[PDB]
């Protein structure tokens, strides 16, 4: 077969290394390819007439996608993972040690070890295509750049700037990469190799200058003061829950302060030990699960046409649906709302979202105006007879929704899908009177629609397999991570979140402050405390599903007696209207979030606060974990893969734990049964271990079969 790295030497005394991996659509840079590069480098120093070498992708979508993460998953111990890093560090050193000039012609994604390969080169030229992105995202997997990225990057673009790329793993477009010095020049794709061979002719590359902000911190005092500043800023964000953050600041520091060989030793040591940490094994479990979600078509049936969609109901919710289907899926969308202000809000919604991109980022306002041509709003019935799918986002009333179904069935074509955004109404009842109920399905979004990547797809008993496959294809085009959940009350996300929210409110009635509860679960790993979470979504919004959950399952979803009615009777609906819990009237830009002291008189407070922060998070998490196991036992979710994905992306479950089921397997089934059996003794039967979990605890069952 044709090798992954093909070399042909031009007659102008430069060589071109073509990187075409026939296995996958992306150059995954497998560790097995080390001998393929080592056989080529010897042929480069075969003749001294050569003047340069060029790495080109020869693939349309990416340059090098990054190191194959299956290599790490098969490492049995940290010493094997340390060897993979050293073997990678050994190859990048020999490419950099060539007497001729090595230059990378980048087009498409250049991430992970792909950027470490470009950093090992002497010059770089990338394409201005929006697909061309540069970054080191090894830390989203609980690792760090293991092929010299922590050492070559600070030496090139700037130490403080390199920390931002390594700590966050963010991608850089060609514009930002040229200014920071990561790429020497950007060039249209038509003359990329032609521009790359020119840079190879030149004897020396530019002796790059350092930015003034980096020269300001130059010196022993400034370098030690930067790491202490960054160490405190990342400790606030990660809450100390990510070991890669602490090892990155270490490896980057010692490499600058010690010998070149030592920094590479510190890097490979940190890479191998991080590969064995449970945090990285959990973060890589999300990477595998997210990849499996994109591959999963939801159904084996071919998807229906998807050339035009319409949405029923305007407002901020409808505008968010219209935004993601036109600005991400590229499908023209039309909005129907009998209230004109709902149309104005939905249209002014997408305008505000793109004007932010016009402000100091993607810009191209001509494309912004060209993007808004796909959205349209009306209060009449014109422009809907040929819509391929309808997303209903109207008031949560059963009679109103099945009335919208009849409108779609007579005013649209015979094949159009009716996708309901319902959260408390079953899909089967919406399609009860539908002439074609096989085309009625649930498509649950979470507000804000742009910030929430997870969506729930709820087919009812009579939903056709073709309808399921078409709705998930639309969700992926809209940049959403979908899970297909059964038609039961609460679905999965909001169901496992209600006792989590109820217990945080319960401790508010028992004397615990708002700051102590939210800071406890933020320390546990959640991005935002439960009290602040109920406020960002809205008080009535996050609590309206409680009655339906109590009527279908029992008293475990029961909230404190009258505190939910007492807060909504005081016009406190959260950050929407700026009343309740945390007060939002502050004027400070970075003003510390302060709670409204009047929320405690409204709530029936009885106590003085005698519960530590780990107990606070334990009481909230154990009630969520119990609901998660009940969903996978009742087949509400299709598998634990969807359950972990649904919680990490839906309710912000801490990613370093890998999801609720990875967390239970981390602690052990029988171990969490004893924990909840103890909480049930001193708090109430709502903490009773669920019926499925005691079976797993009595045996040696785990949620994910291959154990570790």
């Amino acid at each position: 077969m044709t090798s992954a790295f093909t070399l042909n030497v031009r007659l102008d005394n430069i060589a071109v290394i073509t990187i075409d991996v026939p296995g996958e659509k992306m150059n995954t840079l497998k560790a097995e390819f080390a001998s393929q590069v080592r056989a080529i480098i010897k042929q480069l120093r075969e003749n001294k007439e050569l003047r340069g070498v060029v790495f080109v992708s020869a693939k349309p979508d990416n340059f090098i996608a990054g190191a194959d993460i299956n290599m790490i998953g098969n490492c049995k111990t940290a010493q094997e993972a340390e060897a993979l890093a050293r073997q990678g560090q050994q190859l990048m050193a020999e490419i950099h040690a060539l007497p001729i000039q090595v230059i990378a012609a980048i087009h498409g994604a250049c991430l992970g070890g792909g950027l470490e390969l470009a950093l090992a080169c002497h010059g770089r030229v990338c394409t201005d295509d929006p697909k061309t992105v540069l970054g080191l995202p090894e830390v989203q997997l609980g690792l760090l750049p293991g092929s010299g990225g922590t050492q070559r990057l600070p030496r090139l673009i700037g130490v403080s700037t390199a920390l931002e790329m390594i700590l966050t793993g963010k991608q850089l477009r060609a514009k930002q990469a040229l200014k920071l010095g990561l790429v020497d020049d950007v060039v249209p794709h038509s003359i990329l190799l032609e521009a790359a061979v020119e840079l190879a002719k030149k004897e020396r590359p530019s002796s790059r200058p350092l930015p003034v902000r980096e020269r300001i911190l130059a010196g022993p005092l400034g370098r030690a003061l930067l790491f202490k500043m960054v160490g405190k800023k990342t400790e606030h964000k990660t809450q100390g829950n990510y070991p890669a953050t602490e090892r990155i600041l270490e490896v980057v520091e010692t490499g600058l302060a010690q010998g070149t060989s030592s920094g590479y030793d510190a890097e490979a040591r940190a890479f191998g030990e991080l590969a064995m940490t449970p945090q990285s094994q959990a973060l890589r479990s999300i990477f595998f699960a997210s990849t499996d979600v994109k591959k999963d078509p939801g159904s084996d049936a071919p998807p229906a046409p998807l050339n035009s969609v319409g949405i029923l109901g305007g407002g901020l919710m409808g505008g968010g649906i219209a935004y993601v289907t036109a600005c991400k899926a590229g499908i023209p969308v039309r909005i129907k709302d009998i209230n004109p202000q709902g149309i104005n809000h939905a249209l002014k919604y997408s305008w505000d979202q793109l004007e932010g991109k016009v402000r100091r980022r993607h810009l191209k306002a001509s494309e912004r105006d060209k993007q808004l041509a796909l959205i349209s709003g009306t209060t009449d019935y014109r422009g809907f007879a040929h819509r391929d799918l309808i997303i209903e986002a109207v008031f949560e009333n059963l009679e109103l929704k099945q009335q919208m179904v009849a409108e779609v069935e007579q005013n649209c074509a015979a094949h159009t899908i009716f996708a309901s955004n319902t959260s408390s109404l079953p899909i089967g009842d919406i399609a009860a009177h539908a002439t074609r109920p096989e085309q009625v399905i649930g498509l649950h979004f979470f507000s804000p629609v742009e910030k929430m990547p997870l969506v729930e797809i709820i087919p009812h008993a009579g939903t056709s397999a073709q309808t399921i496959a078409t709705t998930v294809k639309l969700a992926k085009k809209q940049g959403k991570t979908p899970i297909v959940v059964r038609d039961k009350a609460g679905f999965y996300v909001n169901r496992i979140l209600a006792p989590y929210i109820n217990e945080a409110i319960r401790m508010l009635t028992q004397g615990e402050r708002v700051e102590h509860i939210d800071a406890a679960l933020v320390k546990f790993g959640f991005p935002v405390g439960p009290i602040q979470l109920l406020d960002e979504v809205g008080i009535d919004t996050g609590t309206k599903i409680i009655p339906v959950l109590e009527a279908a399952y029992g008293e475990r979803f029961s909230a404190p007696a009258n505190v939910v009615s007492s807060i909504l009777n005081d016009d406190r609906k959260g950050r929407k209207n700026g009343r309740g819990f945390y007060l939002y009237g502050q004027k400070g830009r970075k003003s510390k979030k302060q709670v409204d002291p009047a929320i405690y008189p409204l709530i029936g407070t009885q106590g003085q606060g005698r519960i530590s922060a780990p107990q606070v998070a334990e009481r909230c998490v154990m009630l969520m974990l119990n609901e998660a196991v009940r969903c996978v036992d009742e087949q509400v979710i299709r598998s634990v893969r969807d359950g972990d994905i649904g919680a990490v992306f839906g309710i912000g479950f801490p990613p370093f734990l890998g999801g609720p089921f990875r967390y239970i397997d981390s602690l052990g089934a029988g171990e969490v049964v004893a924990i909840m059996q103890r909480l049930a003794t001193q708090y109430g039967s709502r903490f009773t271990p669920c019926e499925r979990l005691v079976e797993m605890g009595a045996r040696g069952e785990s949620f994910w079969k291959t154990t570790a």
